[PDB]
């Protein structure tokens, strides 16, 4: 089955012009663990997850841009699911932003979603 | 295959008498996302993961005991692996403390480990 029909459906993103503590509220608010960071257009710059929030406390880092995993692993909306499953394990991550061909963010898949194909 | 032979091998735990920020350093130091919280004996009271650290910032919580998921899902050292895999998805968590029969902590399995049985 294709990623286009499993993914979380309007993405929640953030420009890097926000405080660590705001991001945290964002994550906690929607009950999410993955926050794609987008530029002014909407194109994909990096990814924050609760791990980064705890990195920020741990090393006294203060800005989103300082800690966002600058190089994000992503999925294409026509990329078969099974293949994304394999991808997240092999790289040990639980979520990928889904991108259109311009690196604009159209959604997100988490293992949380993949495990409704586990039954 | 049995959990006893996949698990991470001396556990890293913490009594709740530590600061959020220390826990974070603990997680970042060993490169872990799961911190079992133990009492004076060593028996299993709750679990902290980086998610809780971001909950702590989010709601201005200040103590480990305030935020540790008081009721932890665990695995037995003779519990077959496959079954623990199923357990973490169905409950959407990536790590379980492994317990002996007195609820003392003997190890931990993460999906990170299970995915070396994925090949
Ligand atoms: C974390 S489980 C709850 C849901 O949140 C979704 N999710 C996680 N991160 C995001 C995000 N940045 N935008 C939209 N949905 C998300 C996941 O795909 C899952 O369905
Ligand atoms: C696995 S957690 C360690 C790092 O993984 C990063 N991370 C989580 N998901 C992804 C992804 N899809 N691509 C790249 N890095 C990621 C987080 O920002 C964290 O710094
Ligand atoms: C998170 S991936 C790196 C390793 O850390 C292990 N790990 C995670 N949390 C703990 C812990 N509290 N004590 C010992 N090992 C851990 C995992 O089982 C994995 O092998
Ligand atoms: C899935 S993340 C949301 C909550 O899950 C908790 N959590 C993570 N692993 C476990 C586990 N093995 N048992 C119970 N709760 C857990 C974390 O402390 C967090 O508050």
């Amino acid at each position: 089955t294709l990623v286009k029909d499993i993914l979380s459906k309007p993405p929640i993103t953030a420009h890097s012009n926000i405080s660590i503590m705001e991001a945290a509220k964002i994550l906690i608010k929607h009950n999410i663990n993955h926050l794609p960071i987008v530029d002014e257009h909407g194109k994909l710059v990096g990814i924050i997850t609760s791990w980064d929030i705890a990195k920020a406390l741990a090393q006294n880092k203060k800005t989103i841009e300082e800690i966002m995993t600058r190089n994000v692993i992503t999925a294409h909306e026509d990329e078969p699911v099974d293949h994304v499953a394999i991808k997240m394990s092999k790289y040990n991550i639980s979520g990928v932003p889904v991108v259109d061909d311009y690196r604009r963010v159209v959604g997100i898949v988490t293992s949380e979603d993949i495990s409704r194909l586990f039954g």
